[PDB]
């Protein structure tokens, strides 16, 4: 999964160019120094995953994919033993290799929530975090975190990512470049407009954007195998009304504006 691949966001692109890859490529250009913690906050399915690999996969550099409530136990001393453990893995992988180590954490909220007193994970995460800084490591890693819940995390923790991108949902013009990208792929009858199909997808995210064109083409593959034909007919405007009107978008009212108020 590389850069190319994800539609919008030039400018997160660049954000992370800038926080990771130059600093990987040029330790000496940095004088002032440069955060190692770097956090993507916003709806889900709106690429956090996707950006974080794509540029792991830029620089080349080891990667770990870590699932922050993968990590959480209901026994005590789990939780931040593995936690210890994926931080020493990475600084090795970086030592052995002699170049960066990413470790993408996911639902990073989760290291707060309450499985089993929760600050003992928190703690431990925050002297690594801490311990990436340190001037005398001599392993280069990275920790970039992802949430959809940032009010979940408390300012302390906040202060460990002095990076910290909002990935929005996708505006009318982005809408219609993952409309553009997603349907490309399948057979559009010229009555269907994108454009107005960008207008009507306001509130809707990147993956639902995929999920509604998917949805559009079960309508005609549905329709081919039930009166047992060799293709479909081409998807109409129409089919796209019709999952319009079932498929709402993942992310309800207040969750937006949370977002906004957070940011
Ligand atoms: N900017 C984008 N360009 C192309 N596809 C996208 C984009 N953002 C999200 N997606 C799609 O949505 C899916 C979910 O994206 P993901 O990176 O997991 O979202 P998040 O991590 O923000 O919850 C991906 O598999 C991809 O198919």
């Amino acid at each position: 999964v590389t850069l190319n691949e994800i539609v919008g966001l030039e400018d997160v692109k660049e954000a992370l160019k800038e926080a990771v890859v130059y600093p990987s490529k040029r330790p000496d250009l940095f004088p002032l120094g440069w955060p190692r913690g770097i956090l993507l906050y916003g709806p889900p399915g709106c690429g956090k995953t996707m950006i974080a690999a794509a540029v792991a996969n830029e620089l080349d550099s080891e990667f770990i994919h870590v699932d922050a409530a993968s990590i959480m136990s209901k026994w005590l001393g789990e939780a931040e033993k593995n936690v210890a453990k994926i931080f020493k893995t990475a600084r090795e992988l970086s030592k052995k290799e002699n170049k960066p180590a990413i470790i993408f954490i996911d639902e990073l909220d989760a290291l707060l929530a309450s499985y089993t007193g929760e600050a003992r994970v928190r703690n431990q995460f925050l002297k690594e975090m801490d311990g990436l800084a340190d001037k005398n490591e001599i392993s280069k890693v990275y920790v970039i975190g992802a949430t959809n819940k940032p009010w979940r995390l408390d300012e302390p923790f906040l202060r460990r990512f002095q990076k910290r991108i909002y990935i929005t949902l996708p505006d009318k013009a982005h809408r219609l470049e993952l409309l553009k990208h997603y349907s490309s792929k399948v057979k559009l009858d010229p009555n269907v407009n994108l454009e107005e199909l960008a207008e009507l997808t306001d509130g809707y995210t990147a993956s639902d954007i995929r999920d509604i064109v998917q949805s559009a083409h079960m309508r005609v593959v549905k329709e081919m195998f039930e009166k047992n034909l060799q293709e479909p007919r081409a998807i109409n405007m129409d089919d796209f009304r019709e999952v319009l009107k079932v498929r709402k978008p993942s992310v309800n009212q207040d969750m937006l504006k949370a977002y906004a108020a957070w940011h």
